[PDB]
């Protein structure tokens, strides 16, 4: 394709996006026009593309590319976006730090989808000046790395917003038993309000971010339950949390003002607005920030509307953060992400929201692929620009090079048949994997035949998809191996309980001689495949924890075989593990009557024994 | 030997102790006499043994056995014990639950040493009636098991005292995400004061213990920092901790009174005694309990005296708890235990203490042998009965069948040359083992040549000792393997840093091809040897956590080899792990100027990454 009206900046972007777009031998002319977010119009090889915001050019050309692929000649497209800012926020604090190359890929995909902004969540994973323990051995970003990421986004006229923490959720930093770090602590993961060395630290955070072009920052500031109840309490006696939050927030905003930043934060702290002089405090502080209403779970527009209404009682400057579910193990939940996005988008439009942030958290080890949620991301983009999903497949094919319905099956390990579609967090991918074999704590939440057959079938389906997945094959290979592994693990784990209950040492011998070696090898192979995935996407740091988890699982599989062999041979008279009555693991979904559940802490799944305390 | 004056009960005990005593063809006559704790007198094959308390008979016969072995014919021994009660308390809450057989061995040894009482520390490791999650998958004792242990001690006229928890330190129980358990929680490891379901639980604890003969119990009741600051705060607003402690303690003592128990507890809660109506509260509650002053660390009599004096300001009923250091990894510290015992014994005698409890805690996984502290136990017995250690070797040979100085070398993995003798907790046995190879967080606390050579020499020494160790060989074999493993791990870990710093890929190839396979195999073999030790001594439950830790260590050794190989081959241009500047791990002993330190949490040693949060 040839172009008229391009800047040199746009020319370089199109070179970077050439592999995504299939424009062929056409001529495109560009126009800037505020009347409508995107317009694409033309026929017989000559097209005119108009965009309102510069970054929208790249969605416009994706739309054109898709329309021509669909066999159109005559093209008439017009989109009015609902949101002035649409952002994706990746988590780089849960052990998985996105490497620069994958950050650049994400940016390119985001650009084509229509996102204006890229955000990284970094608790402790950037460098401060005079804080050598901050991000120590975590793969923290250097100033140069962050500039490289911000500059790459800017090449597509996209913004960059760091998401940091200025009070709590700094657990990886505060663990260091050094006075210069311990003196910063209140309790658990929380910094000490009123401590001048804490305000020195926070100023250090802003001095790092000041090296960026952006002057928009998310400072966190959610309300932790123990704020003021640790070393603060010992130093100052009990204080009302809201007053301490006000005092701390004012200090943080004064520092932000000094460096020219405008701050966003989670709205939680202000819920009480929705003693006389603390109310007055909150009211003056609320004027200085953009509040972000975060909700990842609700299945109906009206629930969202109710919350937007309550927020609008105190401020008109309310952004919304929704969720691309990738924080529940090795497997995402794009399907659930779709369900809530559809409803959240309705409510955001009704309540005149100007900014939507899609969050890609990574809870408890960052085990899900950084690119597992591309379907959810396209879904929010389609909803923001078109208010429907009618073209989600056509556009996704440009973004990713592959089929949307194929890619949605990445979810399969979580998609147990007949689960209600509107319940969040149900994550058998993870707990079926990490539970012990001799002492399987989640055994009562597993349907041994029904779930096994789901995983077996899923592995076959993903195996075929991986063969036509191109540059994303590796993520589907991981999922194919996991599903197959889970099927066999359930077969062996349930098989042991039954055969032991019935004294069938012959079936036990079969398990010990054949199936255990198979399982062990499948786990070793999955570990190898997972490591490839990790290294493609993230910095090496953080992988060590997954090494520990997988290494432990392997040793416990080995133990299970060994214990059974000794029982079969008569070296021991019983396997005491197999004599314990198993109980429900949790009652999280007891009211809904489910068998499956949500279990999202490795250390609680893996053993009943103490491991951290 | 033949006897006159024995009961049938004493006859059965002597049958059980026959293997320990070597009385030969002598005649012994027994007398009960309060004038002196023990007297042994006679010559030419005829001896008279007198004891004050019935259990003292077994120390008396040990003394006789030792004197005859020493070649004496004429025997004149007289001991006045300083303490009416001398107790050993084993930890069965840190994952290592002493099995019945090992409990019986310990009791026999304790009897010969002169202990009156055996205690088990059980947070959640016994059964309650209507609390199926209490001790779930932990190897909790059944009522029958506890009766068996109490009855075995009673066979030697020794008492049994359960040590339980009635407020905090119940972390293994409160982790269960079931409403019937979560409703009992304040925050972290602490139960909810004022909650009637909590008093139902506590009454359940006493109903279990009421099946025992003993009516003496240690109820814990130390003061946790967050007491009242969790769900309590949300339900009731802020309250003074001491008042809440008073309210809870009164409820607990009312329950104890109902079942006929007399309670001991740690003295901490009453330090403030040493608002008008809370002071009055404390003063009336102090009358109803025995307070235990616990101190495991102090190197001088006067420090203890100062504390006894402060305690005696509020009560004359103060017991003392000292420490048999076995809670710092895989290796005990009998040497340090000796040093503080010598001083604590002086202060206990000066301050007219009637009960001393020697505690054998097992912090963070219960990795030290249950029988690793026999030397410390003999030391406290000698000090209680003789006030000196002049016969510690002679008597220990009866207790254990082996040499005291040999057995004291069990400590070697902690005994780095030139450490000051009076600093506690320095535990290279554990942190040198668990630290990563690519990312060695404690590397700056290691002297690579000096420490390696200590461990290498120690392994040779323990190897010889194990060959003459009899029924305890297995514990010295474990220690021999650990010391040898640590020497090589240091050699490889330091070797990698140096060779990588200097670009020596040849030395790197040598490490990768030869030394890594050696190390991996040594770790697998140590795991196997450790598992034998564990299974000899404890219930199977709890071993799973050590499986996880060792399994993780192995996978990380494998990762280190693999990363180096890829670097050597050119698959990668660098090993980023090896480019990080290493910092001190902690500054715990910075004021003392030490290189080695104390690091006693596996999850903080193993990785900088998040693993529990």
């Amino acid at each position: 394709a040839t172009f008229l009206g391009l800047s040199s900046k746009q020319e370089k972007a199109l070179v970077r996006l050439d592999k995504y777009l299939n424009l062929g031998e056409i001529a495109v002319s560009l126009v800037t026009d505020s009347a409508t977010s995107i317009k694409v119009e033309g026929r017989q090889g000559y097209y005119q593309v108009s965009y309102k915001q510069p970054h929208q050019l790249y969605r416009a050309l994706a739309l054109l590319s898709a329309a021509l692929r669909s066999g159109q000649d005559e093209v008439q497209i017009e989109e009015e976006a609902a949101y002035e800012d649409l952002a994706y926020m990746a988590d780089c604090s849960r052990n998985a730090v996105l490497n620069l190359s994958s950050a650049k890929k994400m940016i390119e995909v985001l650009a084509l989808m229509g996102y204006s902004t890229f955000e990284l969540y970094m608790e402790d994973t950037y460098e401060i000046e005079n804080q050598p323990y901050f991000g120590y051995f975590r793969g923290r970003y250097t100033v140069a790395e962050l500039q490289e990421i911000e500059d790459y986004a800017a090449d597509f006229d996209m913004s960059f917003v760091p998401c940091i923490q200025t009070l709590a959720h700094l657990s990886a930093f505060v663990k260091w038993g050094i006075k210069e770090v311990q003196e910063l602590r209140d309790v658990e993961d929380i910094l000490l309000i009123g401590e001048e060395k804490v305000y020195d630290l926070i100023e250090g955070m802003f001095q790092t971010m000041a090296h960026l072009h952006t002057r928009k920052i998310n400072i966190g500031m959610d309300e932790a339950h123990l704020v003021g109840l640790g070393r603060y309490l010992i130093k100052h006696g009990f204080q009302n949390r809201s007053l301490l939050m006000c005092q701390h927030l004012e200090r943080v905003l004064d520092i932000a003002d000094k460096y020219g930043f405008n701050c966003q934060m989670w709205s939680d702290m202000f819920f009480k607005l929705m003693p006389e002089e603390t109310r007055v405090y909150l009211d003056r502080l609320k004027e200085r920030v953009t509040l972000v209403y975060w909700d990842y779970y609700q299945d109906s527009e009206e629930k969202y509307n109710r919350n937007f209404q309550n927020h609008h009682k105190i401020s008109q400057d309310i952004a919304f953060a929704g969720g691309a579910w990738k924080w529940i193990g090795f497997t995402p939940h794009n399907h659930f992400s779709r369900l809530v996005a559809i409803e959240a988008n309705k409510a955001c439009r009704k309540n005149q929201v100007k900014e939507v942030i899609v969050t890609g958290w990574g809870d408890n080890g960052g085990e899900t692929s950084q690119f597992s949620v591309l379907p959810a991301l396209q879904i929010w983009a389609e909803l923001a620009y078109r208010n429907d999903l009618k073209k989600v497949s056509e556009h996704f094919l440009v973004s990713t090079g592959l089929d949307f319905d194929d890619f949605m099956k990445i979810d399969l390990a979580n998609l147990l048949p007949d689960l209600p579609d509107n319940l969040s967090g149900i994550n058998p991918n993870r707990y079926v994997l990490y539970q012990d074999v001799l002492c399987p704590l989640l055994e009562q939440h597993i349907r041994p035949e029904k779930d096994k057959q789901h995983f077996a079938s899923s592995a076959q389906q993903l195996g075929e998809i991986s063969k036509r997945a191109g540059e994303y094959a590796y993520i589907f290979e991981t999922q194919a191996q996991l599903n197959a592994l889970l099927a066999l693990k359930i077969s062996i784990t349930s098989g042991i309980q039954k055969a032991y209950r019935n004294g069938d040492k012959e079936h036990l011998s079969a398990l010990a001689e054949k199936d255990f070696p198979q399982l062990y090898q499948m786990v070793e192979d999955f570990s190898d495949q997972f490591s490839r995935q990790w290294q493609q996407e993230n910095k090496i740091f953080g992988l060590d924890t997954i090494d520990i988890r997988f290494g432990g699982l392997l040793k416990r599989i080995k133990r299970a075989q060994e214990r059974l062999e000794q029982f079969i041979s008569g070296q021991i008279d019983c396997v005491e593990e197999l004599e314990q009555e198993i109980l429900p693991f949790n009652d999280f979904y007891k009211d809904q009557g489910l068998t499956a559940t949500t279990a999202n802490q490795w250390h609680l799944i893996a053993t009943a024994s103490t491991i951290y305390t």
